């Protein structure tokens, strides 16, 4: 009855959290993507410069 | 006899204020485990904050 109720509420604002801290690591994903888009095609580059060494 | 009797009437009336406060205090303990309830399920909400620091 008491902290149960109190606990409904809770659980509420809780899995509405959970949902939206998935979003904003959902924004995190394609930036770390970008950066590997970077690193393989500047090493790729380097494959370039080597390759003709 | 004369406060024997005195004492008779006396103590029932200190009896029922006997049993009629027990029952006002039972109204203070649902109270003050609403207060734990806030206590409880808010330093449980600073623990999700913390945790994710």
């Amino acid at each position: 009855a008491e902290p149960n109720a109190a606990t409904n509420y809770a659980t509420e604002a809780m899995d509405s959290l959970k949902t939206q801290a998935i979003d904003l690591i959902s924004q995190t994903w394609p930036v770390v993507t970008t950066v590997v888009v970077a690193g393989l095609v500047i090493r790729l580059f380097k494959k370039f410069s080597s390759k003709a060494v």
